[PDB]
DNA sequence: CCGACGTCGCATCAGC
DNA sequence: GCTGATGCGA
DNA sequence: GTCGG
C-alpha cells in the first residue's frame, strides 16, 4: 500500500503517538497510536469514514471520530493546537536527542532550554550519553545503506576474529533479513567458554580492539554484557567522510545465543506469530530460552538449542529465511 | 468497569 | 559508602 | 486509546 492511500492519517495517529510518548508520558496511548497507525498503513484501501477504519483491530472509537474530523477538514484541531504549542512542541523534539527522554525534555524546557542551541550553551547539565547524542544528533537520524553496513560487517568479523578465533558474531536487526538500509548495527556475539552454567573479560576485549582501529568512536554504556556505541567507517582517500553511526554489541551465553539471534532478528511481527505458534505446541519461547509447559502450565527447563533451525524443529515449524521473516 | 498493554542492562539519581 | 528506584534505549 | 476478562 502506497504512502498517497493513508498517509495523512498515519501522520496524524504518528505524531499523536509522539505528544503522548514524549509530552503526557502515556507510553500505552504512545502504542495504542502506533498499532493503529501500523494496521491502516497495511489497509489496502483508501478509507472514506472512521467507521470504516473502526472495523481494524486497534482502531477504537476516539480514532475512527479523529479520521472523521481529519477526513471532512483535512486537520485535527487538537493537534493543530499542540504543534503550535511553545511548550510542548519544543519537550517532544528535545527528545529527538538520544539520552533525552520525556523526563529529561520536560525538565529542560522548564528551566527554559529547548533547542539545539540552548543544550549546546548548556553542556554542564547534560550526562555523558546526552552529549553523544547532542554531538551526532543529525548523523543518528540518517539511515545506513547495506553497502555502508556490509562494510562495517567487514570490520565487525575481522577485528572479532583477531581477538579470539572462537569469538561467533552475527550481526542481526532488519540488516539480516535483508533490509536495503538500516538505522544502527545490532552485534550479537558469544564464545564457548561463556555459557549460562559457567570471563567477564569477553565483551572488553572485543571493544577494545575495534577503538584500537578506530572504528569505535565513543561510549555511551559499557558493561560485562551490553556495550552500547558510536563507530564510523573510515574515510576513503579524501573523500566524503561517513556519517557517525550507532552500534550496539551484546553477549550472550553459548547456549542462549540462538535464541538471542533469532529473537535480535526479528521482525517484530514474526516473532509475536511465532512465539504464539509457539505456545499451541505447548513450549514457551523468550529472548533467552524455550521451555515446555506444562500441562497444569508449569514451564519446565530450557531444551537444548544450537542453532536457529533447532528451535523452528522443536515446534514443528520448517526453519524460514531471514528473508523471509517480515512477518 | 477496570487492568493489561515488551523487558532488561546500564548510568545515574534518591535515600539511607 | 551501599541499595534500590528511575530514566533511557531498543 | 483499545481490547477484553
Ligand atoms: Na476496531
Ligand atoms: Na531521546
Amino acid at each position: 500500500p502506497q504512502e498517497t492511500l493513508n498517509g495523512g492519517i498515519t501522520d496524524m495517529l504518528t505524531e499523536l503517538a509522539n505528544f503522548e510518548k514524549n509530552v503526557s508520558q502515556a507510553i500505552h496511548k504512545y502504542n495504542a497510536y502506533r498499532k493503529a497507525a501500523s494496521v491502516i498503513a497495511k489497509y489496502p484501501h483508501k478509507i472514506k469514514s472512521g467507521a470504516e477504519a473502526k472495523k481494524l483491530p486497534g482502531v477504537g472509537t476516539k480514532i475512527a471520530e479523529k479520521i472523521d474530523e481529519f477526513l471532512a477538514t483535512g486537520k485535527l484541531r487538537k493537534l493543530e493546537k499542540i504543534r503550535q504549542d511553545d511548550t510542548s512542541s519544543s519537550i517532544n523534539f528535545l527528545t529527538r536527542v538520544s539520552g533525552i527522554g520525556p523526563s529529561a525534555a520536560r525538565k529542560f524546557v522548564d528551566e527554559g532550554i529547548k533547542t539545539l542551541e540552548d543544550l549546546r550553551k548548556n553542556e554542564d547539565k547534560l550526562n555523558h550519553h546526552q552529549r553523544i547524542g547532542l554531538k551526532y544528533f543529525g548523523d543518528f537520524e540518517k539511515r545506513i545503506p547495506r553497502e555502508e553496513m556490509l562494510q562495517m560487517q567487514d570490520i565487525v568479523l575481522n577485528e572479532v576474529k583477531k581477538v579470539d578465533s572462537e569469538y561467533i558474531a552475527t550481526v542481526c536487526g532488519s540488516f539480516r533479513r535483508g533490509a536495503e538500509s538500516s538505522g544502527d548495527m545490532d552485534v550479537l556475539l558469544t564464545h564457548p567458554s561463556f555459557t549460562s552454567e559457567s570471563q567477564p573479560k569477553l565483551l572488553h576485549q572485543v571493544v577494545e580492539q575495534l577503538q584500537k582501529v578506530h572504528f569505535i568512536t565513543d561510549t555511551l554504556s559499557k558493561g560485562e554484557t551490553k556495550f552500547m556505541g558510536v563507530c564510523q567507517l573510515p574515510s576513503k582517500n579524501d573523500e566524503k567522510e561517513y556519517p557517525h553511526r550507532r552500534i550496539d554489541i551484546r553477549l550472550i551465553p553459548k547456549d542462549q545465543y540462538y535464541c538471542g539471534v533469532l529473537y535480535f532478528t526479528g521482525s517484530d511481527i514474526f516473532n509475536k506469530n511465532m512465539r504464539a505458534h509457539a505456545l499451541e505446541k505447548g513450549f514457551t519461547i523468550n529472548e533467552y530460552t524455550i521451555r515446555p509447559l506444562g500441562v497444569t502450565g508449569v514451564a519446565g527447563e530450557p531444551l537444548p538449542v544450537d542453532s536457529e533451525k533447532d528451535i523452528f524443529d522443536y515446534i514443528q515449524w520448517k526453519y524460514r529465511e531471514p528473508k523471509d521473516r517480515s512477518e
